[PDB]
């Protein structure tokens, strides 16, 4: 057990959510931590704790309900918050982040009660440096930081986006281990453009439109200033739900000289790659044999294709052969060289051919081998682009990546249905799974975020890496791919149980460390004998620390009380 | 406003509720507090905190997840919560009091989430007094303790009864001003007798029987000489829901040595008395005049009977005869001399008799003017009672005090109708006003524990009195019966509205004060020239105080720094 | 100035000597921080506090007492501590070092009053990481352990030897601007051979022997283990006073595995040849073309010679002539080839020769260029030797290192005197001036170690330097000689002036750390363009901090408090 | 002996002339109250 010994005593430990066990203390520990009589006469296991929280989890009558019981958890005792998200992580994950936390930021001037996080804004330029003081951790190790601009699907919500930050984080230790003490959850709040909370009384953030400009990017670089000079260069710091202009500019500006990413941009294309790595021990063939299409051309369609990019490149094939396997398509047709409204972006897809509208008569024409829906336009994956892919293909990869499910291309019901049992399938959200007429069920998994972004911050952080390489990302989808089993793959799953992901995450940062040992980028020495047991060691546990005194004798000779 | 310079800072100044703010620190307050980015960039007035929190309360589905709610609230921002609870009391009393504390008792161990007050149990025999070096305020003026063994009639609550203890000083706060700070709830925990809760994996008590003879008297004993060694003679002491011959004893024992009372007899006996008083206006008679039958003989009506004896013998009557003007009736039926299954305290009432065990019966015998039911049983007030009652007098006064509606002896819809409106009525539990035949609408009111309590402990407190006599609660009878106007009479009602409760404290302890100070009881000198502002000057506000530092500058010449 | 935003306030900043301004805290910094009231009301400036202090050290009667005075000003008051030091380094590093911190010592127990520094026992074997944890300063970058068993001349003082890192460490600060708040001295108390402490009621360390063997040296395993692994393998631990074969054993165990030194053996080594490279700017010929004879052969000829070896290496001798350029003599005499009574470190030096025990007959076999005394025997260079010296060399060179006066080889007097004034003198104590017959003043240096210690500490963890090579004490060597300008050598100074050390050290660091970057040593990235600027960044200021919270406005329409 | 319990800790309890009893604080009051270490170790009586 664990080590941690406060200073602090009486009431104000138990306001200490790092410190405060609740009725986990036992007598001794209550009296000699001054505070025997402020708990109930009762000495509660962990799990007689857990067993209450989810006692009364269960009698409410929501999500929302449920996420703000958790919250209040997190807020008065944050290993017992631990321990009950991570003793089911398929259970709370969507409870304390997507999608409960999408209601829970459009709620969260409303229900605002305990504050996390650190607030920055635009009118304390020249002194986020003090406003970094009021934290009161000083080892930070990873920072989550949004502007509030582009919350999940949602848009802009302002402050009443630092909802992302801290769910974001509770997942970094649930899923990956990261130490909580450690970790910063930061809201940018430089304005907004939401109408109804520029209206709402109870609006918690700056009641003033978004500052642009370079006021907003000198800021942003004061920001980066101010807390790798407080915690060090080797401290993490990970861009959410920025607007897609700013996410790929800041992304650029700084990922060569920041411990930084971006995990809309590169943790997604990450994950899809992870499943397009699984799905081609079915098809059983190579990435260069694809022909890959994507409907949609926005953040996830270039960070992906980016990363496709590479993996082919890896296999030896180079950048404008690779370039060449690669279709998209916006929402005003096909990407082709000199059509109108093409951005510097989608300019790399765009080769010679027709301009094309229909996405039906797309897939005919471009016959795709991995048809890939990051558009955000439920249904598009129509009953004659299905049959049409089942046609051209003996196993089509089909991935349905718009969230909702109200918003996915196709549901899994649908894609088997039509292509006949034939189609490789994962989506965005959870679909149930999907018995074919044979009787074998097929169970379609998620290409969820939370299998990259935990693992790669354990890593870079447990090693010293400075920097996060294209590499790191590729390197992680490759390692998540070889977590499916053959066994997996046979049942449908292009992705390793949502149950293991505490073991998955294990394994991204081992390859991370071990990499970074041998390409000499790791900066923690001595090197350790054995990166598995190093890794494991940096991991935060669930089971309470002790926080006594340690206690222990002399010698009674040299113990005694000189007299004379 | 008032000062109280803090030296805390930092996020622990935020998690101190009698520090704690919100969002209504100023921005100078959060920079000058080091909490500068802790919180949202936001500034709210006091009433837009209320608003946040009533239309949070608004959404809510159940009286115990209101109380859930407004208990989250006085853990981190206890002006705000008073200031909640004072912007409407008439709402808000029966959420965070009785009723509904009733079921947050019985929920205790499975809802227990934030710990309040001091738990103390056998097991800290002869430890008490470092028990209470554990509670973070040093000045207490008020304590409320329970043994749970008798918590509403709910019965045998054990540790579970800290509900009533938290909730009951809550009022005395919010109904009389005592400042929340100087507030101490209790509970002694002994065991419990509650089968359910034995068995319960959940319960927050002792999991044992109670202990019960000398070593329960003996560690009440240290109790009371720890509290009062620490927190000095004038700190008061009230007793709260123990079983019946324990609060007789530890009364008697006790209210001559201590500053000390117990509500559940003396403070229900003083409202009682109130009623009575306020419907003798009505009758235009004495109290010499009456005769009282009493449904039930336990903790209220030994109580209420003594008081009236107490009142008989101050108009002038002797105590035999004054005792002779009343009739209990318990479980067994009338209360006569001689008869099986009499404690020491029924005897005093057992007049020479026929025995008799029906209560209709009963009523056609005794001819009560007043018929007051303590009993718990719910319809015992029958058709024929009350046509009884209403045949033998010209108003006959009606008290159906049992608790709740469901337990109550005649509805006031019943009352009426049988009395064709003659009836001077009133109850524990609220009804509605009832319109008669004739045009008249009556408003009947309720006995409330409220009327009593808060202002007591305000006056008992504020001049400092040792000890608090049957006077003191015999002259809060009158003031209450007061403070009704004769429109109120004419409306029906005995008590005076229940939104103006807090004007009603005031009036009791300006009594207590002015009394105190004429009979040289008072301790605390020098007298004030006016006991109305002086009063008013020790009642707590739901303002914030003012926590910065008192910042000033002195003359330049000597506030300049010297060098050469 | 500097920004150190504290949450500390009321009486208990004032105890803190980091935090404490006393008289110089103005009015505006006493209302912040809740301590108006607890100063006399007159606002000092810094100046003004150092005449109160100098004014109080200049009516003393003792060099002791003067210490007492300077270490209780530490205790109280830090930056004003240091402001003192340097305002006079010359006048003040004799009363907090060298050589009354001898006396300190010898006092320790009896004069005992407010502790400083860490004291581990052998008996906190296994528990030494708890010990780290009452120390209140979480970052450390600078650590000073003795054992006390070899405390200057004084030898075994056991736990009184805690005089000595407290004192160095203070050196380290004053002359090399290391921040005080991140160093920390430790003394290591396994017991003592002192018998007459072992006899003292007052001594204030363990009553018993020194543990000896495999105990003791794991002991020492544990502590560079707890250290390193608490504030990182970044953080510097030099080893002081502990006895020989000790000091070299554990340097030689640790130097390839921690941020480790022992000034005793390396700082001596790299003082002498500054000495002697800033001589050969006198002589005007190379090392190579010089003879060395050291009288004594301990830790300290031992030390030098291996790097005056080194220097030799260097300018472009092999190791084996190198050798040859040196000669020891010990207690038993020349050391020369198979020779009774050898150490293995000894023997390195132990030339093919005769056996000769009389310094004078040594010095007219060997005739030196050079002459350093290491012996303690204090007059050993006897009228004698110092005429050889003068007849074997225009300009011999001849240090008389050994502490104090009264141990030098000789004075400066006898030395200018018998050598007619063309010795090139320097001394390991201070002489005064020396009038020459023919009205020339000479002014002889001290090779202090002072020179040395506190600019290699500052540029290592500067640059972050993960190990400490003889390289960087020759370099360092070469850095102090080039610091001594042509009309110092001509006034017979080989030293920079005590009052300029700050910049010797600044220079020192420059150094190292220019190199660092150079040869990829360096762990602090990025790299700075001013190495510097960098530097002078690093090193702690005497000018008092400010700590009241950043207060600063935003707009009006922001800032506003919100109402409806 | 009269008990004071002190919610004071390490360093700062140390600089309180109230709580603090230099070489007086024994082993066990040492490693309590989160100071051991800040002392030389040897335990002295009043006297
Ligand atoms: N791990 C996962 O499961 C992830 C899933 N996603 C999902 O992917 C979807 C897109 O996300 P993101 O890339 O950030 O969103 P963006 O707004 O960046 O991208 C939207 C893209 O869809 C295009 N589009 C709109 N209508 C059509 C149409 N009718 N036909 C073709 N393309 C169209 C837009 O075209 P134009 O460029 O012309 O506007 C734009 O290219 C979202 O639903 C998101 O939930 C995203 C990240 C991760
Ligand atoms: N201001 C208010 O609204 C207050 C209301 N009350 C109400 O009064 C009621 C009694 O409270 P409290 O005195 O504390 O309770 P106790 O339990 O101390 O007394 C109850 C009494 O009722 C008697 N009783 C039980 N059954 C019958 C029966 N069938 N016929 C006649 N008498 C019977 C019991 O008899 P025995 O002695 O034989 O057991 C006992 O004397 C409760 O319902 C309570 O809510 C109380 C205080 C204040
Ligand atoms: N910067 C400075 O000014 C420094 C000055 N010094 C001074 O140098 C002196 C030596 O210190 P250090 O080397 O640590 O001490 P050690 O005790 O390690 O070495 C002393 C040496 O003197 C030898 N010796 C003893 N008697 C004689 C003798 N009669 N003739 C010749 N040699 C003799 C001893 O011989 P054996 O091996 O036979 O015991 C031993 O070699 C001290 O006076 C110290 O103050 C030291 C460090 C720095
Ligand atoms: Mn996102
Ligand atoms: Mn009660
Ligand atoms: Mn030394």
């Amino acid at each position: 057990p664990r080590r941690r010994h406060t200073h602090q005593r009486g009431y104000l430990l138990t306001r200490n959510p790092h410190l405060n066990k609740d009725l986990a203390f036992t007598l001794e520990e209550r009296q000699q931590l001054n505070i025997h009589g402020l708990l109930p006469p009762s000495f509660n296991s962990q799990e007689i704790q857990v067993l209450r929280v989810v006692k009364n989890f269960e009698h409410l009558n929501s999500d929302f309900d449920r996420y703000l019981l958790l919250m209040d958890l997190q807020d008065r005792n944050e290993k017992l918050f631990y321990r009950v998200l991570t003793s089911d992580i398929e259970k709370f994950m969507p409870i304390v982040y997507t999608p409960t936390v999408g209601l829970a930021c459009q709620q969260y001037s409303l229900v605002f009660r305990k504050p996390r996080g650190l607030f920055i804004t635009i009118h304390d330029r020249g002194h986020i440096a003090s406003v970094l003081n009021a934290w009161p951790e000083d080892v930070i190790k990873a920072i989550v930081v949004t502007d509030g601009e582009r919350i999940l699907g949602l848009g802009d919500l302002g402050c009443n986006g630092m909802g992302i930050p801290v769910g974001k984080l509770a997942l970094y230790t649930a899923c990956g281990g990261m130490n909580p003490q450690e970790c910063l959850p930061v809201i940018l709040d430089v304005g907004t453009e939401n109408e109804e909370l520029l209206k709402d009384p109870l609006y918690i953030g700056l009641r003033q439109r978004r500052v642009r400009g370079s006021e907003y990017d000198d800021f942003l670089d004061e920001f980066m200033e101010a807390v790798s000079s407080k915690y060090g260069m080797n401290c993490l710091i990970q861009f959410e739900d920025f607007a897609n202009v700013n996410a790929f500019r800041l992304l650029n500006k700084y990922r060569n000289q920041y411990c930084t990413f971006n995990d809309d941009i590169q943790g997604t294309a990450s994950v899809a790659v992870a499943g397009l790595l699984a799905a081609l021990r079915i098809t059983k063939n190579k990435l260069s044999d694809q022909t890959i299409l994507f409907q949609g051309a926005g953040e996830a369609a270039l960070g992906i294709a980016h990363l496709i990019v590479m993996a082919l490149e890896k296999e030896g094939l180079p950048k404008e052969k690779a370039i060449k396997k690669i279709w998209l398509v916006d929402s005003k047709g096909l990407i082709v060289k000199g059509r109108a409204s093409l951005t510097q972006e989608k300019e790399k897809f765009a080769h010679e051919h027709e301009e094309m509208k229909n996405l039906e008569a797309i897939v005919q024409e471009i016959k795709p081998t991995a048809l890939i829906g990051v558009a955000a336009i439920g249904g598009a994956f129509s009953e004659q682009i299905l049959k049409d892919m089942a046609a051209f293909n003996e196993r089509p990869i089909i991935f349905a990546l718009s969230n909702p499910t109200s918003k996915a291309e196709c549901s899994a019901e649908q894609c088997y249905k039509i292509t006949k049992g034939r189609a490789i399938f994962a989506s965005g959200s959870p679909f149930d799974p999907v018995t074919l007429p044979n009787g074998q069920t097929l169970y379609p998994g998620q290409g969820n975020n939370s299998y990259v972004f935990p693992g790669v911050a354990l890593g870079v952080v447990a090693c010293g890496l400075r920097q996060i390489t294209d590499n790191i990302f590729l390197t992680t989808a490759e390692v998540i791919a070889q977590q499916v089993s053959d066994k997996h793959l046979e049942e449908g799953r292009l992705y390793p149980p949502l149950n293991t992901i505490r073991d998955v995450s294990l394994k991204i940062a081992e390859k991370i460390v071990k990499d970074a040992y041998q390409e000499k980028t790791a900066t923690v020495y001595p090197e350790p004998q054995n990166k598995e047991a190093f890794v494991r060691s940096q991991m935060y546990s669930t089971d309470y620390d002790q926080i006594l005194p340690d206690c222990y004798s002399w010698p009674e000779e040299v113990q005694k009380i000189q007299t004379k």
